[PDB]
């Protein structure tokens, strides 16, 4: 009977569009926070966060008020979309193509006037998202609210801090702080300024899963490419292996090429690894021609020059310790032996070729390793978070 | 005549604003259930699942009540959304874009007040999906129902058991069961307390299809990879069978990658499965150029070590059970017999040579097979459910 | 001026809450049936129908009935959503996110109170699709309507028969039927019973575009496979052909993958063919590797067991119908032409070893071309629907 | 003061419900007609067709009239949804999920009654898309408009020509027409016949970007299988070509698979020219083996048939253009010369067999490239649009 | 008090229908301009662009003024959607399914009655993407704004420079300028006029991403088909090189193919370059099956044409700087020898056509190195945005 008595009493001359305050020269003061309960989704090829949020803001209605003597019981009503003042408050940079994606529930009033809502909902906002440093990467995602209609003079925006005790966990994502800022600021639209309050996600992607999935695959790939010095070049395969090393890792610069946006803002360490990696996996295949055209040598071609013969079979070989009937049948016989030995001293030439390209192959299974290891501890120990993402993650 | 002269006077005075108890000072008690008729979709990637379901609330309207007798016939009314006081309970947990994807239907009313309202509904929440023991995983998805307005002090929350009767087996998800438990909790908005009811949907995953179409083909192409050391040295062939095995079983990585979510939270089995099959195969083309090498060496290069001679042509080769003109033409026949005499000797040396690629080769088989064998059995019965899926899925 | 009189006449204390029947005890009879326009989709993997529907309602409206002498030429009026009772029937087994598709419409009503009202819809609707006997198989996909609150004893559902004559024929689906049949189901929620129409859509898969696309295909790149056992080994290409052919396979494989459920009710046809094909293809590179390695046996190893040439060389080669200073120069000359003797019979002995691999090589091709027919043949003729998929699609 | 007052009278007991007539048992003329602006996707997996239209109907209001003297300046007034009778016009055969895509705008009314209605939309169609001839195809899409809920008898529906003035063209299909045409139809539900306008959508498809793209790759890498009868079979690499282009090939075969519906009406163009090709790939791989076999066969096997000796070395060649201790020592000595002897006319029986390998790779060379030539000529000219699309697009 | 008592005021007799001139003879001035946030995508193959814009509509209100003395402190009222007049502005060639995204906001209103209105959006506009020169390209995306319903006589549009200060850069295009342009256009619709106003788009595509990622990448891959004219024949893998090269380029054309349109309007750059690429790298594999053929001649076939013999071993070659028991044993003897001298002079005759080969291959090698840099350097420097984005991107 009091709660019936005191609805229709709240809501007699009210006005929804009438901002709620006692004096109209004066702001009405509006309390603004979050509550963060999930990060659902980080997309870096649309540069979108999705995230669960319950936003809180609070306020004093100076209409919905009443003595709770004279209605024993009733301590709180509510009141739905429309039927009160509410605060409009939007998500500046929202990706979401309603553009405004919170769900409306009640407001609650207490017998002083004090106003509670809290609606829940599915944000989509915009936020650079850096993939420099990818996977090794911090993001800082800003999200923007404010009163779209009222001004500073208005409406008087404040902060509180941003609620995370019911954060959930992301697998993907280490969370490190939600903090705010209020601002002011005036825009060309109005003479007035407008606040926000913005809240800055900054989260530590976590690196174990592409680790395992994305990195490691390559260095194993790209260590059997540098196998190909250690093939003998009769075995008839040295190109076979080069090349088909080659085309996987083709596919797999492609298949990062689905998560990577197409911006241009810096070179990401993820490409440079590729890109280091494929031209070593390339050169090596220049350099396994080279090799096989030393063992293939004709032995009655060109000479062998000295700058070669020194080089190699001397410098670098030591460096890797490597190291009258009776008259004619005279005549057959001494064709045949002759024959034979002209063959044999062919064949020393041909052995030299052969050991040529041993000592090549050789020295370049050498110079590859090192350049192999030296840009891929290079590259990954660049980011700044790389050790961190060790200690924390593996 | 009674319908129309009853909804007429039902509704005079009435206010959906207002919470239909007759003692304001009391909590109107609110039963709350659920019917699960489906699970459409476990999304593992993103984490979400999808279930048609039928909430179930029921209370008592104290204004909503009528004489059975001054209306003969009209045992029971109907209100739509809006014309009637409601509960708001949510999913506090959604991940749906609206957050709110319940139908809103009539409420039930019957002559002494009781109220029923069945609101179908896809709902699409969110819950920690652990892929660690994928495929052989069993996942536990909560769903967390509350009213988002009146806490504890107003409306009392009290829970029912889920109703299965009508539920749609699903081919790849076994229900195991889904029971609810009713706890109050507060939150840091307000110092009421706010009750909530949880049901927590179990399934365990039906593994006969990824046995089938990821297991067992992974295990065949594997062993493929270990007929390269039966595959003789002069086929030519040895390096191309390796790394093309190599090339495939990365793709089927990749094709692994589209479906498991990129989290952090441990290695999963399949993850484990792959990276040891990874190295197996990868080993293996290490050591076919080992093989290569000794099949390929130069008879005039270094001499085959003492520790060589021993470890691999007496120990590993017992233990595998492989076990004056007539002058001048005697100098020029005499040099032709000789020729023939050095390279037969050479040949020799090459044959040891040969029959030592040949010892490792079968050597390196048994070791291989061995640790295929092992890895495979120990990977895949880590699983604390791989007895119970191949019982009842096999 | 009549049009008017009785659209006023007509909403006089007219109450859409209230079912319109005269004698309040008694249920309002519904007519309901459908007209099927389209099959829009069959979606296998997330097992969903989508099709064209015109739902068909009609019942007696008791209030609004008019004289038409009094009202000359106004036969029929009109209402829209709101302003008039309707009953509220949904589809039960929906898979749409608003739950209800129906785009709401006008109800005609005469003027002896027949009201028909035509909602046309895309629905989703949920169905087991059996992939067992893909892509020879039929689906009975159902669609359960009935009203959401009103039980047998206020609402009377009846049937009749589902409109195909403005049926559009989908090139995939070849419609078989839409019987319906109506029952009355009890629920935990209510001791009433609730009565349903339930129309079984039944369609049969058309299979030339997977015959030409998925099945021939398949076929033709498994017999290049047995090709191999016709390569003579000295092309030392038997390896990279079978290899070759197996990659190829495994990615069809996967294509087959993206279009099936992950479900574990049974084996698919299609699963089945791909995995017989696949052994196939693999054991025939096991045996290329026996082959090769007899074809590869050093002559001075071990000795040809009894066991082989009795089996191979005689029996299955027979069914294949297969088949001073003098005597110092005679010292020298001698050795030479021993020599020359030593390396005829050894080679003799490699003919031998050649020849088993041949008639192995034989052997096979003969065995495997048997069992791929037979294991193509059996599987494809295995399904129900096989004999008149080739009749009728053929 | 004009514009307020007209405002005022005009509804003055207007009912949005009644069909604006003066004389209720006569048919209101509604002229429909539409704005082709653009053309925005054909999808012809899902058979379904997206445009941006403005709808056009215009109709008299008997209610809405003024004498504009007495209303100085006020020659139109506007109304949007709900205020003002509309006729109900929706298109018949949409795909779109909430069934009517139209944007609801205000009607425009002058002083004599004549309204005005242009929503814009953008419309999802479904029409049966076919691609026999693809992708030299021209579609037939048909739009039915018709009033839902008013018959023939109520609603007169009338047509006028479509506008295309202001039609953006589409990249991909060039719009040939769009002509209408008005028919009344009888359907189940009801006796009274309902008239509709239907639009035909004629549109063709754009070659040059499937020519570029899917043509003519397909014949270049075709012309590459050929190459094989070119290749020396000593090079060892007839099989690797081959086979690597029959992989290459499956792969584009699955490329179309992702654009192409999968119905049964016929054998798409595209299809045949992919069926054509992949078997004289396929046979020229078997051809290979054939000629492997003769260029490999061992001299002392079987003995070349006198059927292959005088087809191929005579007649296929010709039209071709190919074309006491010194008796022991004259022992061994003979030997030696005898054994020579032995070997020459047994590599000149291999020379016999290599050749004929030859004249058989000249033979399926010219073969093939003929097969080739026709096949790919034969099947491009069969469809009707093909001289129209080398004009128009090359 | 004065806030309610203005409010209540205000809304009066208020018509939202009525145009809010005081001479309704006179059309109502509004102003519209627009505020670029984000280009949030560039949608190629669908041809549609998505921006966050914020709207400026701003227009004066006769009714809506007020004294602000009898009003202390109520400066500014606000009013929400259907509770006053504004203009029915939309998006002309709208992408969006609803056809307008526009998120509806408050109206700001002053004392003198001027209305300010700038409600957000995420915008989906269709625009021409000219992919001619992608991906050195400019694109021109217009957004046409105007009233629906009201023509030159009602409502006179006016513009204003749009507004860029709140822009966000976006990583993948470089915002050249927004301007506008209004204008006044006739349609077949109505004799009045409608004015528009169009602000063009234009925006830069930043190259470095598709530079290291798409060009590079496939000319360094092109590079390594040219190393086939460096690896020796006898090496065997002259065929393998080239064919796998050519796999590998084919999927990247169709990884270029999943981001470009399939219109006819031009050939792009990017389809010229992988063309040009192709057919290169196939000509390769043409060469050097005739390479090998002259490699692997048989010396007892034809005889090495004059022509070939002048043109190659000379000409080309130099410009490349290349270069009675006694009795019967002398017949025996005099055989062995004989037949050495045979085999020698067949081995000389090969190895001309050895280094036929050889001079071919080092001819092909330079030629298609010249072609292949000439065909890159000339596609690439077409395009007139090429010199300006090396400059700003490199
Ligand atoms: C430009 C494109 C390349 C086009 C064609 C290939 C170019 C080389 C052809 C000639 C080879 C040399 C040869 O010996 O040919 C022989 C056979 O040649 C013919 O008679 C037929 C040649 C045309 C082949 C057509 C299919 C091309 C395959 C598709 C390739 C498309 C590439 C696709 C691009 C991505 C000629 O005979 P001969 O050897 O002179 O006989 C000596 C006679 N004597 C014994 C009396 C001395
Ligand atoms: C506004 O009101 C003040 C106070 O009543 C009065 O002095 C002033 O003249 C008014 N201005 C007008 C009527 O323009
Ligand atoms: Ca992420
Ligand atoms: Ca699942
Ligand atoms: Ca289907
Ligand atoms: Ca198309
Ligand atoms: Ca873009």
């Amino acid at each position: 009977e009091f709660q019936r008595k005191l609805y229709k009493e709240l809501v007699k001359n009210y006005n929804p569009l009438e901002r709620p305050v006692a004096n109209d020269s004066q702001p009405l003061t509006v309390y603004f926070s979050l509550s963060l309960l999930q990060i659902m989704d980080v997309d870096e090829k649309n540069q979108v966060l999705t995230t669960n949020i319950w936003l809180q803001m609070s306020w004093t209605d100076h209409y919905l008020q009443w003595n709770v003597s004279e209605y024993p019981g009733v301590k709180t009503v509510r009141f739905p979309d429309g039927q009160i003042w509410k605060p409009d408050i939007l998500l500046y940079n929202s990706a979401d193509e309603r553009f405004d994606a919170t769900f409306h529930t009640n407001v609650l009033v207490n017998s002083s006037g004090h106003c509670q809502y809290l609606p829940p909902g599915i944000f989509k906002s915009s936020c650079y998202i850096d993939v420099r440093w990818f996977p090794f990467d911090v993001q800082h995602c800003k999200l923007k609210f404010g009163s779209w209609s009222y001004g500073g003079w208005s409406l008087d925006l404040q902060m509180q801090e941003a609620d995370i005790s019911g954060y959930i966990p992301n697998g993907e994502w280490d969370l490190v702080g939600i903090p705010g800022k209020r601002s002011e600021r005036f825009y060309e639209c109005c003479k007035e300024p407008y606040p926000d309050v913005t809240f800055t996600v900054t989260m530590r992607r976590r690196t174990l899963y592409y680790g395992l999935n994305l990195l490691i695959p390559c260095v194993l790939i790209s260590a059997l490419a540098l196998l190909v010095f250690l093939l003998p070049a009769d075995s008839g395969e040295k190109i076979s292996l080069g090349i088909t090393v080659l085309l996987s890792l083709t596919v797999f610069m492609l298949l990062v090429a689905e998560i990577m946006p197409a911006t241009s803002d810096s070179v990401p360490l993820i490409a440079q690894y590729f890109a280091s990696t494929m031209i070593i996996v390339g050169l090596s295949v220049v350099v396994t021609v080279i090799v096989l055209q030393y063992h293939h040598h004709d032995p009655d071609g060109g000479k062998m020059p000295k700058w070669t013969r020194v080089i190699l079979l001397n410098w670098c070989a030591w460096f890797l310790r490597m190291k009258p009937d009776l008259a004619k049948i005279l005549e057959e016989v001494r064709y045949i032996a002759n024959r034979f030995r002209c063959q044999d001293e062919s064949e020393a030439v041909c052995s030299e070729w052969k050991f040529a390209a041993c000592v090549v192959d050789r020295l370049c299974l050498m110079a590859f390793s090192v350049f192999t290891i030296i840009c891929t501890i290079g590259i990954l120990m660049s980011a700044p978070n790389f050790v961190e993402a060790v200690s924390k993650d593996f």
